[PDB]
């Protein structure tokens, strides 16, 4: 069963694309040369890339965010968003539902020479932090830091499953709960699954597309929730969570790549 384009993929029964989909459609070194490797400079995608970047720095670098633990939800095959937290946490676990994900991560995490290149990032990060280190360096600081590579369900009561893991002082979250959640209540009841991984007063960062109903690899067309602003708030604070502060940007992937209306960012702290 294919569409070609009409509608997601998986998602022509229950007009959203499924979980299964993932699995078997997500080709994580197409979806990273895609969105996170640029031929031209100063693209769509490299412009959103710099801004989350820019925050992920501001939030653990400059705030206070910091702690123990910080467990990373829907990472998908990067690791970008982890840089400037390996400098605030001293364990961080990093968690996907895309088993083909796990595994172009921990191809990463072991210095394989056919893992995906993540130094042009990498020193875009080092000069944020002051050019204290320089790219091998700073990678080396993450691997290290990087504890466990587990599967993760948002949609489950337990989203890793049978595995212990202390309560965690974060739970950090990059363009995942769009692709991840068919509606509003799922959305919800998502953001109550990952506080049970979370201490009483941890920090919950998320960062995720604006009015987003769709985005590509390629070919391939996957589904996501068009959430506004409003409606985040509102179900941030429903699934019991105090918002620090909340962001809005203009800036938009490309339609060819994402029909998003801008991004947000928000750090939220359980109730
Ligand atoms: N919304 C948009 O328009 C949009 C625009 C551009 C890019 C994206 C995206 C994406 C990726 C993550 C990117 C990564 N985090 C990053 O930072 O780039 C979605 C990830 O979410 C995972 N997943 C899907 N179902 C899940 C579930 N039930 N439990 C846990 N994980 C789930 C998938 O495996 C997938 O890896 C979305």
């Amino acid at each position: 069963h294919h569409s070609s384009g009409l509608v997601p993929r998986g998602s022509m029964e229950s007009g959203f694309t499924s979980k299964d989909t993932y699995l078997s459609h997500f080709n994580p070194r197409d979806y990273l040369e895609k969105y996170y490797k640029f031929g031209s400079r100063h693209s769509a995608e490299s412009q959103i890339l710099k801004h989350l970047l820019k925050n992920l720095f501001k939030i653990f670098c400059l705030d206070g965010v910091k702690g123990d633990l910080l467990i990373d939800i829907g990472s998908g095959p990067t690791i970008y968003q982890l840089l400037s937290a390996c400098e605030s946490f001293k364990e961080i676990v990093v968690t996907d539902y895309s088993d083909q994900n796990l595994q172009e991560l921990e191809k990463w995490l072991k210095a394989a020479p056919a893992a995906f290149d993540w130094s042009p990032v990498v020193t875009y990060v080092c000069d944020l932090e002051g050019n204290r280190v320089k790219g091998p360096e700073k990678e080396e600081k993450l691997r290290q830091a990087v504890k466990q590579v587990l599967k993760c369900d948002v949609t489950q009561s337990q989203p890793l499953g049978a595995v212990p893991l202390p309560p965690a002082d974060c739970v950090l979250s990059t363009l995942c709960l769009d692709a991840a959640c068919p509606d509003l209540p799922t959305y919800c009841r998502a953001l109550r699954n990952l506080g049970s991984l979370l201490k009483p007063g941890g920090f919950l960062v998320i960062m995720d597309a604006l009015k987003s109903s769709y985005y590509m690899i390629g070919e391939q067309k996957f589904s996501s929730l068009p959430l506004g602003r409003e409606a985040v708030e509102a179900a941030v604070k429903e699934a019991g969570y105090t918002i620090e502060w909340f962001e809005v940007i203009s800036q938009s992937y490309s339609s060819t790549m994402a029909n998003n209306e801008g991004l947000f960012s928000l750090v939220a702290r359980k109730l």
